[PDB]
């Protein structure tokens, strides 16, 4: 109960340093805003002009770009958790404190990116839509187990390197939009992309504070994480068909250079300097044996080649893709 | 307590609650009831959709989109289901059977919300915008239904209104066969019909709590209609009209989808399926609790039948769903 009365004290702290990270809703883009707009006479040629350029799309980016759009898709399950951790549980279904209103808010927000980019896959008419839905509702069901353990000092640390993920894959896919032509998809992306940018910034800064009030609580809470691994929001993705569908759907991510496991290292090297859990002084015994696992891990994962087999994907009719 | 309870009903709701819900393999897709990009006909099929949309009259597109805004909404009620004492998915992928009922419903849910999206969004005949900014609010807003953390009234709740949706998705499927869009109708039939599936799991559960714990469950439904079942969409706003939902119910009222007939009628009807009606060796409290539950449905009918009787004319409005194009009330 001391670690779950220090949120009720930030909850004025949050107001200021935290909410400002949301848009506010006026000021929110809108799928509808990147899409073929079905009210205006240009609509059938948008779409025509649309599925034009998604045909000189590859396949691989399309599989890489599904499998972002399913993890969007599954919002559900990320704000569940959010309401697991103890000091920002949302009691009713619309708690006016501000961690509940971040929750919502959040949720809100991101509930954008799944929806624009389920429409932009839906018109490129490039991949199953169907076996798309199916392992959405299976990633559902399936939930998520991030074993934050009702934390939110491990929970914001979670999401804080789950945004800046996010924000490296959607920012590839916008990179890798221009150079197979399609400018329009890569705002999609690079939009999407720029809020998970804010949403890192108000995750990181919040940590920022428990590592000021609570500093050995907090190196140790990111110690426990990263020895646990932080596992990935959609490792239990399955389309009925493929046991390995995660493993499968990162190798061709991999390959493209959408997601490493170099970014995995970046990413940790960043919260690292980010937070300064490096210049951290007068820990405990315990905390400072965690500052070390934690400022040595990301050399040592850096340190741990060629023609990869060909690999069926339900979400492209099993056509066939590099992995 | 009450809590416990929850926790040795575990292995009978895998087998009376959790039979209910179609396994994913089974399930329908929003493409199912959708032109098919990767088909040569979609461009035809998208054509005859929007010529077909053209003939359907905008008071049911608005009725439409207000359902469908409900059905987006979706995770808050994933959300509500887990603040209930019992059920809560402690890690967010808990093996518990009410875990798997509750993220397993959700992502049934989530179907009926996409499949409309791309429905309304073909149809060319509203605001995607305006739409998906008052999802963004009703998200953000949240909703609370004053379950208070018990299963009981949260159960009582969720089948309340599975049943409301039910009767919506079904009237709208009805509406449009008389309209001609029978793709439409499908859709909306389709969705009602999952709806049907829930609601016999939900009044399930509550069946077996009025078994175990009569007195407990009629003083939950008395508590849970002394507070009015409070919608899911009543907050909704599209950053132009403060009366929103209530702008959105009257038309529906008036069309006939939900209509205060209807809130009376499903109470009468879960009164009927719990033979709360039939309920003997109650508290005195309990006894109180089922007089005012059993005497509330036709009260309901006769204050309703004197509110048609005095109406208030019932002006034209816009709605920003549909450009603000204005539609009867
Ligand atoms: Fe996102
Ligand atoms: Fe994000
Ligand atoms: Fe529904
Ligand atoms: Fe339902």
């Amino acid at each position: 109960p001391q670690k779950i009365e220090i949120f009720k004290s930030l909850d004025n702290w949050a107001e200021e340093n935290i909410l400002v990270h949301l848009k506010p809703v006026e000021k929110c883009w809108q799928p509808q805003d990147f899409l073929p707009d079905p009210a205006s006479d240009g609509f059938d040629e948008q779409v025509r002009e649309l599925r034009e350029r998604a045909k000189e799309i590859p396949d691989d980016y399309f599989v890489v770009l599904v499998g972002d759009m399913i993890k969007e898709e599954a919002l559900p399950t990320y704000q569940t958790m959010l309401n697991t951790l103890d000091g920002v549980r949302d009691e009713t279904g619309a708690s006016p404190t501000s961690w509940a209103i971040w929750t919502r808010a959040w949720t809100a927000e991101e509930n954008r990116h799944g929806d624009l980019l389920n429409k932009y896959l839906y018109l490129s008419g490039r991949v199953d839509m169907r076996q798309i839905e199916k392992t959405i509702q299976y990633l559902i069901g399936s939930g998520m187990d991030p074993r934050t353990e009702n934390s939110p000092y491990l929970g914001f640390i979670y999401t804080s390197f789950q945004e800046r993920a996010t924000f490296i894959e959607h920012g590839n896919t916008a990179r890798q939009a221009k150079e197979h032509g399609d400018i329009k998809l890569a705002q999609i992306c690079g939009t999407i992309a720029a809020d998970e940018k804010r949403h890192e910034t108000a995750y990181t800064k919040i940590v920022e504070k428990l590592f000021e009030i609570d500093p050995d609580g907090t190196v140790l809470a990111f110690a426990d994480m990263m020895r646990k691994k932080i596992s990935m929001p959609a490792h239990l993705m399955y389309d009925g068909r493929d046991d390995n569908l995660f493993d499968h759907f990162s190798a061709v991510a991999q390959r493209l250079g959408v997601y490493t496991a170099k970014d995995y290292a970046d990413i940790l090297e960043f919260l690292v300097g980010r937070w300064k859990v490096d210049k951290l002084t007068g820990l405990s015994a315990e905390g400072q044996k965690a500052q070390d696992y934690v400022c040595r891990l990301p050399p040592r994962i850096r340190r741990l080649a060629k023609e990869a087999p060909t690999m069926p994907f339900s979400w492209i009719f099993d056509r066939q893709v590099k992995l």
